[PDB]
């Protein structure tokens, strides 16, 4: 885990120095209050001018011991209504796949901005959940209606 922790400490430094407005990315605590750099609690704000606007969408970023060989698993908690989000909460995205567009050099900032962009522009060619995907494909106005409601439920206080 040395190589992974070295990189994850450099990502925490870069993120604290400068990150996009409204985004959260913080390592979790181990039982003994020590920092767990392999498991981050993140939040993505809905984009201004979209049906996601107003919402803050919490997500866990989970790193394997061979990071950055492998991308993190990115998991919305709770699971999101979105065509490219598995019922588990796992995000399906090409930059989050080792055998697709993942590159070791991709930053936490680039991952979170990538997921933000996915939220309002689903990929109709890599479905992840039957429920959201079918409504997206067959009934776009009802899809956008469910998204507006979701954005209201996850409005921050």
């Amino acid at each position: 885990s040395g190589i992974a922790l070295s990189r994850l400490a450099q990502e925490r430094k870069a993120w604290r120095k400068d990150h996009p407005f409204g985004f959260v990315a913080v390592p979790t605590k181990n039982p003994d209050g020590t920092m767990n750099l392999m498991n981050w609690e993140c939040a993505i704000p809905g984009k201004k001018g979209t049906p996601w606007e107003g919402g803050l969408f919490k997500l866990r970023m989970l790193f394997k011991d061979d990071y950055p060989s492998s991308p993190p698993k990115c998991k919305f908690e709770p699971p999101l209504f979105h065509p490219n989000v598995y019922p588990s909460g796992t995000v399906e995205l090409s930059i989050l796949e080792e055998d697709k567009d993942w590159r070791p050099a991709i930053t936490i900032k680039q991952i979170l901005l990538g997921i933000q962009e996915l939220l309002n522009e689903p990929n109709i060619q890599d479905p992840a959940q039957a429920e959201a995907y079918t409504i997206y494909c067959q009934n776009r106005v009802e899809y956008e209606k469910r998204v507006r409601a979701q954005a209201k439920k996850f409005a921050p206080s």
